[PDB]
């Protein structure tokens, strides 16, 4: 499982 | 921001 945020 | 979770 892989989870990536960016703002 | 930077987030990331790996499992």
């Amino acid at each position: 499982n892989f989870l990536v945020h960016s703002s």
